[PDB]
């Protein structure tokens, strides 16, 4: 919750190589399927941020899990026991009231 701060890092083309990085993919509280590419040892922090911009919504508002269990700007798709093209849950954290 605390980790609601990100920058701007719209993906404006997609025209690059591949390498050591893999794909992840999101399903948003919307049904909204993001698709991005990410490091295997770097931190999810960045995928939950550029999910997030691609929605245009802040990430306080939405809840960020896999497996069940919440997912943190420190934690790592290779500790989280992650591979290319695996999929993320996330929900909507915000208040009707």
């Amino acid at each position: 919750m605390s980790d609601q701060e990100a920058k701007p890092s719209t993906e404006d083309l997609g025209d690059k190589k591949e390498g050591e990085y893999i794909k992840l993919k999101v399903i948003g509280q919307d049904s909204s399927e993001i698709h991005f590419k990410v490091k295997m040892t770097t931190h999810l922090k960045k995928l939950k941020e550029s999910y997030c911009q691609r929605q245009g919504v802040p990430m306080n508002s939405l809840r960020f899990l896999f497996e069940g269990q919440r997912i943190a700007d420190n934690h790592t798709p290779k500790e989280l026991g992650m591979e290319e093209e695996d999929v993320i849950e996330v929900y909507q954290e915000q208040t009707g009231g």
